[PDB]
């Protein structure tokens, strides 16, 4: 698939159109990365004017090629790609960067040609991947993926982890191209140009590897036009700034826009070099990509618990997700070699087409949810120990820039545990998940709400997280229960309660415990379920509290900061009367049995029945 | 170096003893990894008992051999070999994973023999680089060392960062044992056991690679004896429950004990296997490690800004860092490709042999300071933007775990970075260091305050944060200054102050701005810089706010949820009269200019004018 005479020119040509867009918006910002752009302008022409197939002026067409800019702050160049192809206007392009402008400094989904943000480097090839594993597992359809990287880039170990589940996965539609132009920010990349290692380290993870000339248009068409059995890695020697005289190839320019008089010169220099002023159209794509259902998803019947029988929630977490596979078509599941302690395990047995194995490397998995989630084309549920999301939190950050719908499930989470010791006990699970800005958390107290839970998250949107429990606990909820974000449960109540306790997972059922207790004594104690740590039902909270003398104690398994006191404490400050009591963990904790070290520390019911006997009097 | 037959059989003996103790102990305990411990019997007998120098009743001694296990749920054996190396009683052994033990589920650091803790796989190796770095470049000692892996932990990219570092740095005196038992948890490993697959990943990221049978005590002493010119990778075959007949290479059993009735008849038929009593001693290391100056770090002079003059906490930062350098010659400073955009440059100009070039791999990058702090050998700080230490939060939270001494300061936090926009803003960086149990949060608002910062950091125990930012803004205080943790300032205050607001870097700035505003409409308020977020200085926060109404407006350039206003409505919630207005980052941002951005997410000195004139009305 080599190109003939004229379009082989009209490619540099068009190479050279994007250099000089990416140039002009830079200066014109005053901000950016134009000898990051410049390394890249023939492998981004290739791509875009020869090889995807897409429609031009529907950029997130499902059947469409998919071009992940994993190096995003080259974002000037894709927007230049854009504008080339006749989606954007080239007078947009000297917007870069303006509060006015969405042409943004690196790449947002508000952009209809951008699907996952980047500049967080290293996390674009496991997206990409996800979007491959969709394009032929799921979708069985003929578009492909392309991401590109950039050298210092790949010093990131996500970018190894995508590697090798691609080749795991065996994604022949996917092709990383890697523009090693030998520096990075402050330094040489440390290979430089050593372009015999970097093919080695890809062919060892499983790729078919191809050295080129990244500013050959003619090697770079060739290496895409080899056939294809194995994910592909063009691996492409360029030069930083290419293009730009007396730049090229220099370190200090990273990051750095030309001055206004210098970007006039050049951009007369690389203008000068420019055969002709036709066009090329993009080829659109084979339009074979499925229809998929986007109804509201719906449980297909209710919970079947019983009242008083114990099962624990991570437990009911993978009875509900194989019961919701059966809800949808779309549902899928991830999991990082602990499907049989998250219980992910019960979904694979069921719909084991829709279940993909991530291995011990948590950043991937998150990014190949979100890949997944990309175009509506899945609706995918991750789960490791909530510990390990902590991996992960860049991926989970980046998540929501990307306004990814994608859910997340943690279990094992706080000391109740017990044995393994706290590498791998959940204390600051609600503290993270907590300050992405489009998270829900759902802490389900027991199995009805493990479900509900399940079914709410499904039809969420943003970053769903589902905080799951290691020890077995009363079902407390009855099957018709009716459950909704943003609004807790009082699960004991009596007109003459004197303190309102909240607590969730574990905490919740030693707090009902402690009212056992307590009645015992004559004191009656309110007992509030959150169910979403955020959004957190502040109103049933407040009028909770006068009910109880204005008297809040919050309990729960996790760290003080950040978590359900924090919450409530930040939810109710200043109101007249109101007082919060916390009882939380308040240091790295030890192994011991699960009742022992909610008792030392300081969370299990004869420390609850303390705190309420000391608020009393 | 081989063994001579007597001493071959007697290692053989060993690692027979080691699976003895390994299912004694699990068993006794109802949990734990006896099939974990049982692959690596062999390798450890012959590391313990034939290739590594160290005093066996003096674990933590510095001129020892190091071991790192970082498939750490094999911690029984680790306990198990220092009981044969007489460091530890063999009856105590049996109170694996009890609370009134030590010898917890994964090694922590409350055990003499253990430096970091481990439990999240995949983060020793890069601990172990540390280590390694340290003892070649720092000590110039004759101490090796030894990290052993598992094959699923394997999947991890942070392994494949410090592989790559490994060799960069040509640690020669780094050797990794690779556990290739074929089994993970729920599956076997991706690679099973295809060695040659192994093999060529760990050359092509410039390890010596040597393949053997690691159940062959002679082809492990083999492989530790060869010549070493690179970091060695020996990559072992071995089986997973290794000597436990019908259990040897199964599936089903990770993670599983032993019951009573089967481990006395396994343990019986390895018993018969031992042809000897004698236990063979460690040999002691050449005591060749330099002392160590562990005296109280003093800056060799006070602050030399001026009241007015403009700076970039992050500028300040770096010069305060190379001051500090002078004051001790154990600070060394890390960095991740950002060193001119963090300011790190500056020390590396000044102590270059202290400065450790980790390249764009953040989760390696803390590993590696954690592994230079054990043993007190080194002071490290590293750098990043803020936004990129949640891509190293399990190594931040294993850190604590660890009971490790780091220190960590991330530059370009908040919306006033300006035109990048959100993938590079730190908008939960608080949030996740709050959570981190041992941790100080700094939060310096001026360059004095990030000089006397970076000086109480070096001297402070625990996971030391520094917050710095991108915006020029002025200096506030004087040079004589004395700022302690714990201890806020008053910058503003007078009589007739109407409300305490609390900001913190570009935010104070904004705050003192709506001083000067509101001063022409004859309102005065009082400004209070927190300095340390964690801990928090409740006490002249609640006198402030007694002198101001009761109320406390608190504007910060991060999200609501875990930081500043949280921290603040959680330590003074319920005070009688108190109320808590709280401004704050409210969504994902997106490109401006920083005092577009301040205002549009409602942080700027318009922004708190406008909240104050509200609360007083
Ligand atoms: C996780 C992460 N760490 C650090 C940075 C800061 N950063 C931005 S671009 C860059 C250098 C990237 O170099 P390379 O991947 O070689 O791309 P090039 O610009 O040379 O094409 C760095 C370190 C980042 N964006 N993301
Ligand atoms: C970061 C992280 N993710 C997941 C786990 C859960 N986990 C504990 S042991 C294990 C399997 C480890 O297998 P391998 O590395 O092959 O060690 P082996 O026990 O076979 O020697 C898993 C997945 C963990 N401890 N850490
Ligand atoms: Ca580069
Ligand atoms: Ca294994
Ligand atoms: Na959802
Ligand atoms: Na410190």
């Amino acid at each position: 698939h080599k190109p003939d005479q004229q379009k082989l020119q009209a490619l540099k040509d068009t190479a050279n159109r994007l250099r000089i867009s990416s140039i002009q918006a830079t200066t014109a910002a005053g901000s950016g990365h134009p000898t990051s752009c410049c390394s890249a302008a023939e492998i981004m022409a290739v791509l875009f004017f020869h090889t995807m197939r897409y429609k031009s002026q529907d950029p997130r067409n499902p059947h469409n090629d998919r071009f992940v800019l994993s190096k995003g702050h080259a974002a000037p160049i894709l927007y230049a790609v854009w504008a080339e192809a006749g989606f954007l206007a080239e007078a947009e392009l000297l917007n870069l960067r303006k509060i006015s402008s969405d042409l943004d400094g690196h790449p947002v989904p508000k952009q209809a040609f951008t699907d996952v943000a980047t500049g967080s480097l290293g996390q674009g090839l496991g997206a990409a991947c996800g979007m491959a594993y969709t394009g032929k597992y799921f979708d069985k359809a003929s578009y492909r993926v392309y991401c590109l990287l950039g050298d210092g880039e790949l010093s990131q170990g996500s970018v190894w982890e995508a590697m090798a589940f691609a080749s795991i996965y065996k994604l022949d539609n996917l092709v990383a191209i890697l523009d090693i132009n030998r520096l990075g920010q402050s330094d040489p990349a440390p290979l430089q140009h050593q372009m015999d290692i970097y093919q080695k380290r890809c062919e060892a993870f499983g790729w078919h590897a191809i050295i080129v000339d990244g500013h050959s248009v003619e090697e770079l068409c060739k290496a895409f036009g080899q056939a294809k059995h194995q994910p592909t890695a063009i691996i492409a020697k360029t030069f930083k700034g290419r293009g730009i005289t007396g730049v090229e190839d220099k370190e200090s320019w990273h990051g750095k826009p030309l001055p206004k008089n210098m970007a006039e010169q050049i951009i007369q220099e690389i203008y000068s070099q420019i055969q002709s002023k036709k066009k090329i159209l993009a080829t659109p794509p084979q339009e074979d990509a499925p229809s998929v259902d986007i109804a509201n998803i719906r449980m297909p019947s209710l919970p079947s618990y019983k009242v008083g029988d114990k099962i624990a929630t991570r437990k009911a977490y993978g009875q509900a997700l194989a019961k919701l596979g059966h809800a949808s078509d779309r549902i899928i599941a991830l999991d990082g070699d602990t499907k049989n302690s998250t219980f992910s395990e019960i979904f694979k047995k069921e719909h084991p087409d829709r279940f993909i194995e991530c291995y011990i490397a948590e950043q991937n998995m998150v990014s190949i949810a979100v890949g997944c989630a990309t175009r509506n084309r899945t609706v995918p549920f991750c789960s490791t120990f909530a510990a390990f999301f902590t991996r992960a939190f860049d991926q989970i950050r980046m998540a929501a820039i990307s306004e990814s719908n994608i859910n997340l499930c943690g279990s094992h989470c706080g000391v109740s545990i017990g044995e393994d010791g706290p590498s791998q006990m959940a204390l600051e699970d609600l503290a993270m998940f907590r300050s992405v800005p489009t998270s829900t958390v759902f802490y389900p107290s027991d199995g009805v709400a493990t479900e509900k839970a399940v079914e709410l998250a499904a039809n969420t949107k943003g970053i769903c997280f589902i905080r799951t429990s290691r020890p077995e606990n009363a079902i407390i909820y009855n099957n018709n229960e009716d459950f909704q974000v943003g609004q807790a449960k009082v699960v004991l109540k009596s007109k003459d309660d004197q303190v309102t306790v909240i607590g969730a997972g574990v905490t919740l059922h030693e707090a009902l415990a402690a009212a056992e207790l307590l009645k015992k004594e004559k004191i009656n104690i309110r007992v509030l379920d959150p169910f979403t740590i955020k959004p957190l039902d502040r109103k049933l909270i407040l009028d909770s509290a006068r009910a109880t003398k204005g008297r809040i104690l919050t309990v729960e398994d996790h760290y003080y900061e950040g978590g359900i006191g924090e919450a409530v404490s930040s939810a109710v400050v200043g109101e007249p009367g109101i007082t919060v009591t916390h009882l939380a963990v308040n240091r790295v904790p030890r192994s011991g049995k699960p009742a022992e070290l909610l008792k030392m520390f300081g969370i299990d019911r004869d420390a609850i029945a303390q705190a309420v006997r000391g608020l009393i009097t």
